[PDB]
């Protein structure tokens, strides 16, 4: 119901991917937003190189300073595409939250605490991906993964 389980990783994490990222798979990250957070993203790449930076698949990335969002986007070459902005955001400083990311055939469908939060259509196969990160400011409980 759950694998490869890693707990209170020290952020920020970078990590190897177990298993395929194939359609049906899910990656449930629980954790709390720290009191004096500004973002953190949760970043789904291709390898860890950190300069040049590795591409970006999926970048998801609660921000909350104004009245807060969700900017998501994928990271090429070092440079960003388009942006998918959700003002609806289920995050708030002191409040701890379940994040699920379903691959889908065609996207990720991202649920928060079991409620659907957003879509983001797929740019990169994510058959690619091998790497999971999460920066910024917050705090991870655990990462699990449930494959096919
Ligand atoms: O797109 C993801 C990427 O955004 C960068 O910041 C953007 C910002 O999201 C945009 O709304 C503002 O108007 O311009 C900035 C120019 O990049 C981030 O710096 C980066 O960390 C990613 O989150």
């Amino acid at each position: 119901n759950l694998q490869n389980i890693i707990y209170n990783p020290v952020i920020p994490f970078v990590g190897t991917i177990p298993d395929q990222l194939d359609p049906g798979t899910l990656i449930v990250i629980r954790g709390h937003v720290p009191s004096d957070a500004d973002r953190f993203q949760v970043d789904l790449q291709n390898g860890s190189s950190m300069k040049p930076r590795a591409d970006v698949a999926f970048h998801f990335n609660p921000r909350f300073k104004r009245a807060g969002c969700i900017v998501c986007n994928t990271l090429i070459n070092e440079k960003w595409g388009r942006e998918e902005i959700t003002y609806d955001t289920p995050f708030k400083r002191e409040k701890s939250f379940e994040i699920v990311i379903m691959v889908l055939k065609d996207k990720f469908q991202v649920a928060v605490n079991g409620k659907h939060t957003l879509l983001y259509g797929h740019r990169i196969g994510p058959e690619k991906i091998d790497t999971l990160g999460i920066y910024g400011k917050v705090n991870i409980h655990s990462i699990g993964f449930s494959f096919s």
